[PDB]
């Protein structure tokens, strides 16, 4: 029963899943200052030219474009990974505002939105048993900023209407993740979880320093979404985002100098 509520939300969560205040929570806040540069960071390495989308759900909490990950295709891996990790699916977090939406934040500055990849670690077979790793998980994060269009976005704005309220899914062949992707790899690494229930401490979190831009109407067309499902009051699908938590026993490590 959880979700983004008043009575569900975010600081509710500890009740059902106690690990919401454990060690290595996520998100957390990105001190730019505090960050040390890695020079030990191997090169990183996504690869999506293969990447075969199936399907686009409405979940009840975001939307999520899913990927077939049956073959060695649409691999992360590089930077702060040991082996391969298959991506699994996209999806983004949002709010109600340009001012807020973001999981992660820079300096505590807070982005409209941020996109989450999705990989799981192939030496544990596949992803329910990847989760209960603590390195099962490598979750690609990137910021969205209002701003131009991103091209690579619209065909995604444009079937949500498709898939408004909870539960409704959509075909979605042949969509290519590499029109999400910013122009610089440059990122800050940290070992983490899932920012929602279950909240497993399973996630190498790999967050991009530059944001991609969408427009005021791609992020629109975003709060248009619905948390209920058809035939249930509306309740818009803003503010899907979990705060950040404490970073305790962690040390953030930036790609770049
Ligand atoms: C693993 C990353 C993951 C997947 C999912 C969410 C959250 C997730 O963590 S995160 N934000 O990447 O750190 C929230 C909603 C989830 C979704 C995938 C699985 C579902 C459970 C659907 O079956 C229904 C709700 C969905
Ligand atoms: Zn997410």
């Amino acid at each position: 029963h959880w979700g983004y509520g008043k009575h569900n939300g975010p600081e509710h969560w500890h009740k059902d899943f106690p690990i919401a205040k454990g060690e290595r929570q996520s998100p957390v806040d990105i001190d730019t200052h505090t960050a040390k540069y890695d020079p030990s960071l191997k090169p990183l390495s996504v690869s999506y030219d293969q990447a075969t989308s199936l399907r686009i759900l409405n979940n009840g909490h975001s939307f999520q474009v899913e990927f077939d990950d049956s073959q060695d295709k649409a691999v992360l891996k590089g930077g702060p990974l040991d082996g391969t990790y298959r991506l699994i699916q996209f999806h983004f977090h949002w709010g109600s505002l340009d001012g807020q939406g973001s999981e992660h934040t820079v300096d505590k500055k807070k982005y409209a939105a941020e996109l989450h990849l999705v990989h799981w670690n192939t030496k544990y077979g596949d992803f329910g048993k990847a989760v209960q790793q603590p390195d099962g998980l490598a979750v690609l994060g990137i910021f969205l900023k209002v701003g131009s269009a991103k091209p690579g976005l619209q065909k995604v704005v444009d079937v949500l209407d498709s898939i408004k309220t909870k539960g409704k899914s959509a075909d979605f062949t042949n969509f290519d993740p590499r029109g999400l992707l910013p122009e610089s790899l440059d990122y800050w690494t940290y070992p983490g979880s899932l920012t929602t229930p279950p909240l497993l401490e399973c996630v190498t979190w790999i967050v991009l320093k530059e944001p991609i831009s969408v427009s005021s109407e791609q992020v629109l067309k975003f709060r248009k979404l619905n948390f209920n499902g058809e035939g249930e009051p509306e309740e818009l699908m803003v503010d899907n985002w979990r705060p950040a938590q404490p970073l305790k026993n962690r040390q953030i490590k930036a790609s770049f100098k």
